[PDB]
């Protein structure tokens, strides 16, 4: 399920990180234009860029305390507030958290890992709703 | 074969029917809402509830004993009977049974142990069968 699923990403944590933010960047090429020297680059080549594995491990070391912290798939509205205000997301909206979910839920049902890939869409959706109650547009 | 994958199974009851148990909740995670008090632990955290081994030996003890009862791998019409009137699989229709054996057989087909998984899924297909003919929907 959703608890365990968390506990399978933490156990291989910068390849899924890697992975699955690459499954992202594919299926929407729009949503690289938020990231700057991430342009121009092969899979291969983002994986060998030190920052783009630091960032993207930050991301998923977050992403997963978010999950854990929450209760049947509906985040705390802290951190809902965190990811609204943090300086970083400045110029993001709930479409781009819509997209990064549709793209991890795609990831997780095409692979050979057993992921709870329904609880995982019902926490993006959640997750979302967080968002715009805390003031995302 | 079927009765020497018994015996396996006999040898390491716990771990094999925790393995199982858990595959299937993993692979149909809807099946999870059947038993309230798994909800939201992960895979680690339920082999430290007491209830959870408990059960889960429980089950795989009975089914061990209807495989041995068996004649190739075909249940006895008693024991079909008795599965489907169990006050504990009221709610149940062959179809979640179908579901427990797709994932037991699975099981059997990723392990580095020699099981004779034709025989589980024509005894799951003959339970299921069974089980039909016994009423359930
Ligand atoms: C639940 C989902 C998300 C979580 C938990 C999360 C978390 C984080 C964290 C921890 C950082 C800091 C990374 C560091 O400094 O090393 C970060 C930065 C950033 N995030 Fe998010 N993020 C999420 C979703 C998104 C989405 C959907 C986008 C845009 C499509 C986005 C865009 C950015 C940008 C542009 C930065 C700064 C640039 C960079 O780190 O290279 N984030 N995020
Ligand atoms: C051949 C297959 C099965 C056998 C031999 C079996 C046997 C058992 C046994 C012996 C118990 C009582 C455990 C105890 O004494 O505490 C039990 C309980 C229960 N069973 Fe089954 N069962 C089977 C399949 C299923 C399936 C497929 C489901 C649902 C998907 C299910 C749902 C339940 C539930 C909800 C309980 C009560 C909850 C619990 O004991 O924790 N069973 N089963
Ligand atoms: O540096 C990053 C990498 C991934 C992400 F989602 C946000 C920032």
């Amino acid at each position: 399920g959703f608890k365990q699923d968390i506990a399978t990403i933490r156990g291989d944590l910068r390849t899924y990180a890697q992975d699955i933010f690459l499954a992202f960047l594919n299926k929407y090429p729009d949503e690289r234009r938020y990231f700057k020297n991430y342009v121009g680059k092969s899979d291969q080549e983002l994986k060998s860029m030190a920052k783009f594995g630091d960032h993207t491990e930050k991301v998923f070391n977050l992403m997963m305390e978010v999950a854990d912290r929450a209760t049947d798939c509906v985040p705390l509205a802290s951190d809902a507030n965190t990811l609204v205000q943090m300086k970083q997301h400045s110029s993001l909206t709930t479409g781009n958290f819509e997209k990064l979910f549709v793209a991890l839920v795609e990831y997780m049902r095409a692979s050979g890992q057993s992921f709870d890939s329904q609880s995982w869409d019902r926490f993006g959706k959640n997750l979302v709703s967080a968002l715009s109650s805390a003031g995302m547009k």
